[PDB]
């Protein structure tokens, strides 16, 4: 006799022609409650997740986990992968000493990133978290700025970024068809707020590809609980308590419920999750083949639910005003 191997089955992005992994490999908010690992840590989660099949890592020149672009362009190059076999993700205008999507800036942005990558082009350009400018630079600017770069091939496809969800209609309605190619979402598709959902025929009509990040809702939908800074409100917080406790009481995990939940939704191409450890990816692609192959615990899922329902979908403000 034998095993059967199961593996994660890639998804279509948009119609970028692009095949994604359903996990893939994301970036952690500063201070996100995991902590940080050394580089050889960081390094050995970038080639588990690729020996276990991750085809999509996401990346930022702004501050995250130990997890940066040159540990992942020093991983892609240890590792010899064809390069039409993972799909990389950064993103321009949100860095260290504050944001800035003018042209000249994301110009000299894409060819850094190039560099600490080890590529000659990236598959996604984002422009970082545009609820913290006036969208209408974003519009007006940096949208066409971003059709030279890809004109210039060093990214092949060009995305906007950030937590509102009405951040997405205001840009997308206000380009030319095509302008865009691709969104990334987070907080918005997992147990506790599932908001994403009213935007995929929108984008899908659009010629959009959707990727997702935080399952977890950044530390919501764990044993652990948030980090301090969580800007959930309290009433969020205590809710997703209730939900893990509730898991936890029965001898589960809230954890691998949110992942496979998460990714339950085939129009969302990726979730990008924060991972740190081989560990966490061991776990994260475990849950992945796990739904794919036995079903998500549909009785507990339905009981967290019931424990969420006051605070479906309950956010908390970002970025400036649209004025
Ligand atoms: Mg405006």
């Amino acid at each position: 006799a034998h095993h059967h191997h199961h593996h994660m089955e890639l998804r279509e992005l948009g119609a970028t022609g692009l095949r994604v992994s359903p996990v893939g490999f994301g970036a952690s908010p500063l201070g996100h409650v995991f902590g940080d690992v050394p580089r050889d840590v960081a390094r050995a989660a970038v080639r588990r997740a690729l020996d276990l099949g991750i085809n999509f890592f996401d990346t930022s020149p702004y501050y995250g986990g130990t997890v940066s672009e040159s540990v992942l362009g020093d991983c892609l190059r240890a590792a010899g992968v064809p390069r039409d076999r993972f799909v990389v993700a950064t993103k321009c205008g949100r860095y260290r000493e504050g944001f800035d999507f003018s042209a000249a800036r994301v110009t000299r942005s894409v060819d850094e990133s190039l560099a600490r990558l080890g590529l000659d082009y990236v598959d996604i350009l984002h422009c970082h978290d545009i609820e913290f400018t006036d969208l209408d630079q974003i519009v007006n600017e940096t949208i066409p700025v971003l059709q030279k770069i890809k004109e210039s091939g060093k990214a092949r496809f060009i995305g906007i970024t950030g937590l509102p969800l009405s951040i997405y209609t205001y840009v997308l309605d206000q380009v030319p068809p095509g302008s865009v190619d691709v969104i990334l979402s987070y907080c918005h598709y997992g147990i506790n707020d599932t908001a994403l959902v009213d935007l995929l025929p929108y984008l899908k009509s659009k010629g959009v590809g959707v990727i997702s990040a935080s399952p977890l809702a950044m530390g919501l939908l764990t044993d652990n609980g948030p980090p301090e800074w969580h800007p959930a409100p309290k009433e969020l917080k205590l809710a997703c308590r209730a939900a893990a406790d509730h898991c936890k009481k029965k001898g589960k995990n809230i954890t691998k419920l949110a992942m496979q939940y998460s990714l339950m939704n085939n129009e969302i191409s990726t979730v990008l999750v924060g991972m740190n450890s081989p560990e966490q990816v061991e776990e994260n692609v475990a849950a992945a083949i796990e739904l794919s192959t036995s079903g998500i615990d549909k009785e507990l899922l339905h009981e967290v639910e019931a424990i969420l329902e006051p605070v479906k979908n309950m956010t908390w403000s970002s970025g400036i005003e649209q004025a």
